[PDB]
């Protein structure tokens, strides 16, 4: 249900380990049931990104917001909206996602109450602000080359994760940008709390077993370090 109180610390990094990101133009496949796919395979979150080229829009993007988001339900996930937030309020969806070009994150804090509100990084000052906003979580990255997103900050690998660490900010964090099943390992090991993607899962010709595979190896990195 509806949060009354800010997600703790714990339980966000925990559904940040396999953080499914997609929209409708990010697959060939029908974009429902590769949704269902990555949730049976164990995806942890899922991030409605309905944007861009041939992307829906109008009742037809709110109608595919609503199956995606019933599909979440089904398999006890919750699900977060991108860029939207009239959209997250309208949809009682359990969170939203906002980049330093979108809305300012003190201002979506005032509106949400205590959704889960993620936050985009590519900077120290960048992160500190989020943290000082409100946000529950940093997305950060890119981590390695992606193409899935065009307009995008430069290459960082784990160098900001890292920083961030050694300056003692506990914040939850999680990684993105050219995440695959065998590029993983370093995004945990430098401090994340897990990693998200998107061409990995739903571009992949089996999107069940790779979701799996990211669940399976992200526990064991997680216990690892
Ligand atoms: C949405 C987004 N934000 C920064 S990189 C990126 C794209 C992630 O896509 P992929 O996992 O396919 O690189
Ligand atoms: C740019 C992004 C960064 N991080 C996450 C989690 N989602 C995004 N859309
Ligand atoms: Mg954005």
């Amino acid at each position: 249900g509806i949060r009354m109180t800010r997600i703790s610390r714990e339980m966000m990094k925990e559904l940040l380990s396999v953080y499914f990101i997609m929209g409708s133009n990010n697959t060939k496949a029908d974009p429902v049931t590769v949704v269902q796919k990555a949730l049976k395979g164990g995806a942890t979150l899922y991030q409605f990104r309905e944007k861009g080229g041939d992307a829906l829009t109008g009742e037809a993007r709110i109608k595919f917001a609503e199956k995606a988001q019933a599909a979440c339900r089904e398999a006890g996930v919750p699900f977060i909206v991108n860029d939207d937030v009239e959209l997250a309020l309208n949809l009682k969806a359990d969170g939203i996602h906002i980049g330093q070009e979108d809305a300012n994150a003190k201002e979506v804090r005032a509106a949400i109450g205590d959704m889960i509100l993620g936050v985009a990084a590519h900077t120290m000052s960048e992160v500190k602000q989020a943290e000082e906003d409100g946000a529950d979580y940093v997305g950060l990255g890119p981590i390695y080359p992606t193409e899935t997103k065009k307009d995008t900050r430069a290459v960082q690998g784990v160098s900001l994760i890292e920083a961030v660490r050694r300056q003692g900010i506990s914040i939850p964090i999680v990684g993105i940008g050219g995440i695959t099943i065998d590029n993983a390992a370093p995004v945990i090991q430098a401090g994340a709390d897990g990693v998200s993607m998107i061409s990995a899962i739903s571009q992949a010709e089996d999107p069940e077993s790779a979701a799996r595979k990211f669940r399976e190896e992200i526990q064991t990195y997680k216990t690892g370090r």
